[PDB]
């Protein structure tokens, strides 16, 4: 088995997932959803070791199936520093709305404007260099959230993050059900009249308040155990271990639009 999909970054067991004799799950780098290994898998050991060391390692995944770790290897001493150089322990500098509201300002019009020339930029909808894979679900939210504000900056605007995390679950379907689990969520917060809006056009049409956001992540039993505020630069923040991941050149959003640019929903349950 051959894959051209790779990440680089730590593994966490996965602690809420689906028991299974055959499969043990995991968290893969900054993946929102999970993978799974087989448990007689050769590899299954040299992920166990990479656990206990506290050290990233390249993993593989299917290419027929973008859950299933096909192999895992040791990386090289300057993937290392590489890997290292954009971690950060840190605890978040924002606590509440309030810290938040200390250019973050859109009117409702630049809110809806920017929205839509976001969701133009779908794969889905102008399949190009840099398009936003908007389309697929799965994963990969980081990354669409750094590339729009990217796109944000450009206009000399500029958000924070909202990240959500717990159980999350949301129906992608608008027919029937094609559900989609994550350990956590990201997208753009701006300020329209004093009022925080996210900007995800992964799950909206337009831009919505918090609340409404929270809500959508709540299908079929899905919970919201926190949510954490961090400043456009952050990529990625892991609320519990204050793990921090930077992205300044958008190398690896770059790198991550590209990986999903031809993927579809692949439904978790139906």
């Amino acid at each position: 088995q051959t894959s051209n999909d790779y990440i680089i970054g730590l593994i966490k067991k996965c602690d809420d997932c689906e028991v299974s004799t055959s499969k043990t799950f995991f968290y893969c780098g900054i993946k929102a959803g999970a993978s799974y290994v087989e448990n007689d898998s050769p590899y299954l050991n040299d992920i166990k070791e990479s656990i206990s060391n506290g050290t990233p390692i390249k993993i593989y995944f299917d290419e027929n199936e973008p859950e299933r770790i096909i192999s895992v290897v040791k990386i090289s001493n300057s993937e290392e520093k590489n890997w290292n150089l954009n971690v950060k322990y840190d605890e978040t500098p924002f606590k509440t709305i309030e810290d938040l509201n200390r250019s973050f300002d859109f009117t409702t019009t630049e809110a809806v404007n920017f929205f839509n020339a976001m969701k133009n930029k779908s794969c889905a909808i102008n399949n190009q260099n840099l398009c936003i894979p908007f389309q697929y679900a799965n994963d990969g939210c980081y990354a669409r959230a750094h590339m729009m504000r990217q796109h944000m900056n450009y206009a000399s605007k500029d958000c924070y993050k909202i990240f959500a995390y717990g159980n999350l679950k949301v129906n992608t379907s608008s027919t029937g059900v094609c559900g989609i689990a994550w350990r956590y969520h990201v997208a753009p917060l701006i300020s329209v009249n004093g009022v925080w809006n996210v900007i995800d056009p992964s799950l909206f049409n337009q831009p919505v308040t918090i609340t409404t956001w929270l809500n959508k992540m709540k299908y079929n039993g899905g919970t919201v155990a926190t949510t954490s505020y961090q400043n456009s630069s952050v990529y990625y923040y892991d609320y519990v271990s204050n793990y921090t991941q930077y992205d300044n050149n958008y190398t690896d959003t770059y790198s991550t639009l590209a990986n999903y640019r031809y993927r579809q929903t692949s439904c978790s349950f139906l």
